[PDB]
């Protein structure tokens, strides 16, 4: 009824990696290391690193999906709030209530899962392009976090997953999201917090 956050690194050494975008006010994605978080505008590109030591099997994919950080809520499903579920903003792929895209992959696949009902969105896992040491993925956040009758304030947590052909587990990890309209303020403002705790 919750899925696990446990980072595993697994047998090709599989982790996340984040760009250094600064905390300029103008900067629509950062990920601030001492929170283990990302903070993003709505609907913005993500790039999330995808690094391994050693290339995994043809047929590995690698899938996200959130859920709330806090304990209380983690059973309920993160989806998009009332009102960006009927918003019509349609890629043509991922379902209006899922709250994490990939951009720009056509091999995308989105999950409803039946049992749990949980969201999620995976991507065959490719070897890195000549000259590049890490694949990147591309991740949209539909909602803010404040959205009210959805995440309402609540933050979440994205978990990556490396996963072989058949779903079984070779690798997580995971990091908090908070999506917002100036994410280099808030990230500025919450390791500031952070400093002074
Ligand atoms: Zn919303």
């Amino acid at each position: 009824s919750v899925p696990s956050q446990k980072t595993y690194q697994g047998s090709y050494g599989f982790r996340l990696g984040f760009l250094h975008s600064g905390t300029a006010k103008s900067v629509t994605c950062t990920y601030s290391p001492a929170l283990n978080k990302l903070f993003c505008q709505l609907a913005k590109t993500c790039p999330v690193q995808l690094w391994v030591d050693s290339t995994p099997p043809p047929g590995t994919r690698v899938r996200a999906m959130a859920i709330y950080k806090q304990s209380q809520h983690m059973t309920e499903v993160v989806r998009r709030c009332p009102h960006h579920e009927r918003c019509s903003d349609s890629d043509g792929l991922a379902p209006p209530q899922h709250l994490i895209r990939v951009e720009g992959n056509l091999r995308a696949e989105y999950l409803d899962d039946r049992n749990t009902f949980r969201h999620s969105v995976v991507v065959p896992h490719e070897p890195p392009e000549v000259g590049s040491d890490c694949t990147t993925i591309h991740y949209n956040y539909m909602c803010y976090s404040s959205c009210m009758g959805g995440m309402n304030r609540r933050p979440i947590l994205t978990i990556i997953t490396l996963e072989d052909s058949s779903g079984n587990l070779l690798g997580r990890d995971s990091f908090e999201v908070r999506v917002c309209a100036c994410p280099g303020r808030d990230r500025r403002t919450e390791e500031e917090n952070l400093r002074k705790k």
